[PDB]
């Protein structure tokens, strides 16, 4: 196809017989300002491939379609916001000289997240708005600016938690955004070993990232390897970030009529990543065989949430409560009762732990929330939700304002 | 004693355990000579006495002479605290591409080192600044944050009674003897950027000096006129709002109940009558007893008490077109009474509050509309329920 994006680390090509775009990454080295060539261009399509498959299963919507090459990628096109927005959760590099006082490893509680213009100065929010970008018919107002804010703090939290499972502390992130054809933000450009700070340990003397690079003050091809062995390290870390943890949430119902409540619940978890099985068993009319069903899910190694749906009095989510230790939610379904029959839910004898939800997504969600203590991606997940009911609300918003 | 600055001298005043402030009749914008300690003394004494009345804390006591104040002795933050609600000045210098005059919504606040860079919220925090025993913290920041955009609404909203946008100001925090962060040094025209009619050219605060590469005696003068100006336009930024709260109770019984508003409602600053009638057992007399209160040509709120089935609220809604509000007394029996206050016939515009507090702040509420140091109280109650909690929670924690 067409060239039609030059850059220091890639170039990017149209790709005329498939209605996008074609990345290309490049075997060069740009430390700010300092330029080398090296090996890398591997390594970066494959770090750069594999953050973005996490990022698609938590949700965010992002320019990657899959990997072409060994050292190149198929992306959706769209027309670049010329943002870079950055991400620190501790305070180092650049800030620590535009913050004087401020000293290395100052935590920011919420991430403190920046943005920079090109051609590279801080902007503010305010200066964003007011230089009235406009790409594929999306002018960026404050919402576009909110969502990119939100959402570059979301992809920093995901990543951060995705890297602690290999004992490596996520100190900062840059990324991009452009917008797509029909209007829509997309997360865009290339995150790899240059777009991150990496610390093992939480040990800044061990880093991994593109600061070993920029530390040099001379630069032997020795200097390069171990840059290049670093990278490949990280490429290689990747593997152990997208781990299948074992869980299942189980629904008892006590009637078979509760069914297409259950579904509703299924429906839900399922759509935020759980396993769920429905089962219909009766406190009081298969007290035994409630027990032993019961039993059986807890033959288990993984994680463990019991649902109990029960019409009228609900005697099972209380007496599963008296039998297990896993953590049991009752979700009664829809009924004009309700208002009296819940007491039976709440309000029980002392020393149960059983808890209680009124709406069938509201249950599937304490589920995720407890499951995603073991699974960052049911937890990303969870917030990506979120983001995307408050993006909605700005939508509905412009309609009736 | 003494402490020493550009503008301003403070003594230590020996006989009173507690200082005072001398203002000097210079203009050091670069500096000058005029007649404007007397202007300047002046008009931040009154502007300190409208932040009194709003209920801010402060060094200030009182006017000592034409040119001095007495102030409670606390030691500064080197911290200038700056709110803006227009893009104007050096804002547009550090954000290009902001044109003069975008608005901020909420009030834009920045803060300002003693050396006069800008600080961030981080950097004052890791600079670990220690005052009469109070370290500044986040909780002391967050403070001074909210109640520097606090200030400036107050101000901001006074200032428009005579026309007048109030576009950016700079304060000081000091700390006192007892630990208390107080609203310090001066606010006058030195202070503030104002515009009359919101019009740039019309400017009447130091711009005007600042501006100036050459300075001449009559540039002077029209700066002195324009701050003599200021200061007497002052006079007419704290005026007396007629407005009255009439609470009706149906019975005497209820005496505590209507109290406990009547002393909350004073405290935000209104006038209140209390009244015993009923519109079952006096009917005509009840309606007789609001057109009287109906003979002004000021503000009017009247809440409603009444126990039981609740007509009280209801009767007087449908007769009268101020604002009604039903505060039902406490009782085991209000989760069924209190459907006698809601659920009103179709085309009465009563409405419902639970708790005697609540009815005063919805009547303080409506009169601030009218009344902008009423309205003032309000937000400065909720700026000390808030600095409240962190304490209350510091000692949980």
């Amino acid at each position: 196809g067409k060239l039609l994006i030059e850059g220091k680390t890639k170039q990017v090509f149209d790709v005329p017989d498939q209605p996008g775009l074609l990345l290309n990454k490049d075997r060069i080295t740009a430390g700010d300002g300092a330029h080398d060539l090296e090996g890398k261009a591997a390594i970066s399509n494959q770090t750069n491939a594999k953050v973005f498959e996490i990022l698609k299963s938590a949700g965010i919507k992002t320019a990657f379609v899959k990997i072409a090459s060994e050292t190149a990628f198929l992306s959706k096109k769209c027309e670049m916001i010329p943002i870079e927005w950055v991400t620190r959760r501790l305070a180092t590099g650049s800030f620590l000289k535009r913050n004087p006082g401020v000293p290395e490893g100052f935590r920011f509680t919420p991430p403190k997240q920046e943005t920079f213009f090109k051609d590279d100065p801080q902007w503010s929010e305010e200066q964003i708005i007011s230089a009235k970008f406009n790409y594929n018919g999306l002018l960026i107002g404050r919402d576009e600016v909110d969502y990119m804010r939100k959402a570059t703090i979301l992809i920093f939290e995901i990543l951060e938690k995705a890297w602690a499972l290999r004992d490596c502390a996520l100190i900062d992130m840059k990324i991009e955004f452009g917008v797509d054809t029909e209007g829509s933000i997309v997360l865009a450009d290339v995150i790899d070993s240059d777009s991150w700070r990496l610390w093992p340990s939480g040990d800044k003397r061990l880093m991994v990232d593109k600061q070993v690079y920029r530390n040099l003050t001379t630069v032997t091809a020795a200097d390069l390897d171990t840059v290049k062995r670093n990278f490949a390290w990280v490429k290689d870390q990747l593997d152990f970030l997208k781990p299948t943890i074992h869980h299942k949430v189980v629904v008892f119902m006590g009637s078979p009529a509760d069914q297409e409540h259950c579904q509703k619940i299924a429906k839900a978890a399922r759509e935020l990543g759980l396993d769920v099985d429905l089962r219909v068993t009766s406190a009081h009319k298969a007290t035994e065989e409630t027990l032993r069903i019961m039993q059986q899910y807890e033959d288990t190694h993984g994680a463990l949430v019991f649902i109990a749906v029960a019409g009228r009095s609900n005697g099972l989510g209380p007496v599963l409560s008296g039998n297990t230790s896993y953590p049991v939610i009752n979700c009664p379904p829809p009924s004009d009762k309700l208002v009296q029959d819940i007491w039976s839910s709440l309000s029980v004898p002392s020393g149960l732990g059983c808890a209680t939800v009124i709406y069938p997504d509201s249950a599937a969600l304490m589920a995720a929330q407890i499951i995603g203590l073991q699974d960052y991606l049911v937890w990303g997940r969870l917030r990506s939700k979120q983001l995307d009911m408050a993006h909605s609300l700005r939508q509905a918003d412009k309609k009736l304002r």
